[PDB]
């Protein structure tokens, strides 16, 4: 397949923009043999999140202006249609995830583990009836997983944020910020995400 | 068809930054029978324009990066996809012009004209071999029909900007903006643009 022109193909894409584009190659190349170099590893994060987060805000404008009848059933029917685009790109890397990364890894166990946390949060916020529970809960065992594989050789603090802000606690995130104040964007960020909550 | 509610779909879609969304949604307000209202008619323009706006980016960046040899076929091979990208808007909005816009306008005229020379231009930029004249010369003449409405219920000003770049001039820059300092964002740019050359 010529992993290595994947990659280089990827990074060409990121450089010209398209995210649609870097998040393909760099599936590919991590449906080959994995161990994702770390220039990849990060490649996949930052392309896959580009395309993820773009839907995750249309979504949220299209459903504030759902909320705010018929403007709603052209509004629900477009916020269908993005929540699919979503859905399937949730899904394209949960899979590859579970299947090929999160089980080829010490430190990118709990960098993977909390993309499994993330990427199924995003189908909770988007997920519907008992779906929503079986989905949210996904969410939880992978972030409280990687969370357990925090206090080892040890992402860890930007888990925390994650983590913490998948509960909405405020808690956790002082916690997380008082041990690294202790080690002396993210530590600012989550005292940030104090001010609010 | 409910024109309006195509209308009302674009505005939600840029809302929600799709722009292609957008364009396909203007697109089809367009291609109905037009004389398509001020909303909508730069509604149309601004769509359309961070879509093909979007390729000529990407074709920038990829062009230079595809100079600087296998690497390189890796390149040109990307960068004829985008320009496959780019020639299916440009074909997508010069007919709209041609054939439903600009036989269906005031000061329109020119804007619209304008529009044709600018996306003919685009085509100049991309196209290669005697191929390059033919379309280079369709957007002089474009560009030269709303230049001389240009004189006459007067956009205008922002043409002469378009149609000075499409020479490479300086002296249309300075001229257009000579005069438009004896009328007294776009009158900076010009003059911005002299800085250059």
């Amino acid at each position: 397949m010529d992993k290595n022109e994947l990659v280089q193909k990827a990074k060409l894409a990121e450089q010209a923009e398209r995210y649609d584009d870097m998040a393909a190659c760099m599936k590919s190349v991590t449906e080959q043999g994995a161990e994702l170099s770390n220039e990849e590893r990060n490649l996949l994060s930052v392309a896959y999140k580009n395309v993820v987060g773009a839907r995750r805000s249309s979504w949220r404008v299209v459903s504030s202006i759902e909320q705010k009848e018929k403007k709603q059933q052209m509004a629900r029917e477009y916020r269908e249609k993005i929540e699919t685009e979503l859905r399937d790109i949730c899904n394209d890397v949960l899979s590859l995830l579970e299947k090929f990364l999160i089980p080829n890894a010490a430190e990118s166990k709990v960098f993977y583990l909390k993309m499994k946390g993330d990427y199924y949060r995003y189908l909770a916020e988007v997920a519907a009836g008992d779906d929503k529970k079986g989905i949210v809960d996904q969410s939880q065992q992978a972030y409280q997983e990687a969370f357990e594989i925090s206090k080892k050789e040890m992402i860890r603090l930007g888990l925390a944020l994650n983590f913490s802000v998948f509960y909405y606690a405020c808690s956790l995130a002082k916690t997380a910020f008082d041990e690294a104040i202790a080690e002396l964007l993210i530590m600012q960020l989550l005292r940030d995400n104090l001010t609010l909550w």
